[PDB]
């Protein structure tokens, strides 16, 4: 029950939309591992995607919270990529515009002394930060191996 | 096993993405329904997120069959609403358009003789006709009551 800064709704409309994004990215790859036979891949994906929806509803309650509404802005088109490789590498794309997005905000939130939103998108960074380094060293692994002995070693015994 | 018709698997990635835009779109709607204290309403969006979320699983499965790949279209931009009815309209908005190209699916993957791809499109038309049938009665009652009324109406003893 309070009215919230217009400058902050309008941040965490923006990175709600971008948790949006990547929960539909997430449907795809998870399926698209799974059809594969990547099962580490896709429980990874499958893992991260309920982060994602957890993040979502935090800022649509914190929105709600603040009297503001729910108004999203384009969300543009997925480049879900054609071989693992090209997936992962979109998935850190979309990872690292959000990480960025969210440092932002959290600077204008903690100058305008909304702190409740400031601590909230700080948890949500960290849980960001983790994804970005999963996606960094699977793509490591891929540029090490080449990706077909990388594909090759996700094979189970 | 099989490599599908180049029209079909467009059509499916289409209807694809007009299934992620709806579960988008249920994902802010119920968080908002919740907070209004609008139980009911709540309830048949959650369910009918449900059904969503299995059309979107069977596109990508048939598209993954047909040796296609998951590729989507600009998903735009949501008009989530600002009131109850605005919300209701909206959602009516998306489903009779993807009603629309559900039908232009089915009459081309028959013409081809892709009786898989057309049945399966049938089945999910008759789960979408049922959400159209139940916004339209809503936004009729709506129409009827007036809205704050009807709001009043949802109200538990
Ligand atoms: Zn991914
Ligand atoms: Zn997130
Ligand atoms: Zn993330
Ligand atoms: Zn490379
Ligand atoms: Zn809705
Ligand atoms: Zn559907
Ligand atoms: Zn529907
Ligand atoms: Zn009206």
């Amino acid at each position: 029950a309070m009215k919230g800064d217009t400058k902050v709704i309008n941040y965490l409309n923006k990175l709600l939309g971008n948790e949006l994004v990547a929960i539909n990215q997430y449907f795809l790859h998870a399926r698209m591992f799974k059809n594969w036979g990547l099962k580490r891949l896709n429980d990874v994906e499958y893992r991260e995607s309920i982060d994602e929806m957890k993040h979502a509803d935090r800022f649509i309650e914190r929105i709600l919270f603040l009297e503001g509404l729910p108004n999203l802005q384009d969300l543009g088109k997925l480049n879900i990529g054609e071989d693992v490789e090209e997936m992962l590498r979109s998935d850190l794309a979309l990872e690292l515009d959000g990480a960025k997005n969210l440092r932002e905000a959290i600077g204008y939130a903690d100058s305008v002394r909304d702190y409740v939103s400031r601590d909230m998108m700080i948890e949500i960074l960290r849980d960001e930060e983790g994804h970005i380094d999963w996606l960094e060293t699977e793509l490591d692994l891929i540029q090490k191996m080449g990706l077909q002995n990388y594909l090759q070693a996700q094979i189970r015994e």
